[PDB]
């Protein structure tokens, strides 16, 4: 859920998930339209991609639990949708550490008629 997920965000980046990552670029936040801006926004179209491989789950809503082993977030045994949708998220925090050099202030509140092209999972 939305939950774990901004936790694991902010955990991870120290960033709060709202607003930081709620409206960056094309794809944090709601939709996603166009082409990524940056690596920050290609973490959130693989993170949409990967919620799109599962279908029948509710990766909003539904709730999975994770835990720490050192630094490492290991997602624990749930239901089959809880686990697919916590690798999804856990991917989407990593992604967004490992590019938060390159995040970018410019890119929060990005105008939507600016999201252009055609990209697909």
């Amino acid at each position: 859920s939305l939950l774990e997920f901004g936790k694991m965000i902010l955990e991870e980046t120290g960033k709060l998930a709202i607003p930081s990552y709620s409206s960056y670029g094309c794809y944090c936040g709601w939709g996603g339209k166009g082409t990524p801006k940056d690596a920050t926004d290609r973490c959130c179209f693989v993170h949409d991609c990967c919620y799109g491989n599962l279908p029948d789950c509710n990766p909003k809503s539904d709730r999975y639990k994770y835990k720490r082993v050192n630094g490492a977030i290991v997602c624990e045994k749930g239901t089959s949708c809880e686990n697919r949708i916590c690798e999804c998220d856990k991917a989407a925090a990593i992604c967004f550490r490992q590019n938060l050099n390159t995040y970018s202030k410019k890119y929060m509140l990005y105008p939507d008629f600016l999201c252009k092209g055609e990209l697909k999972c």
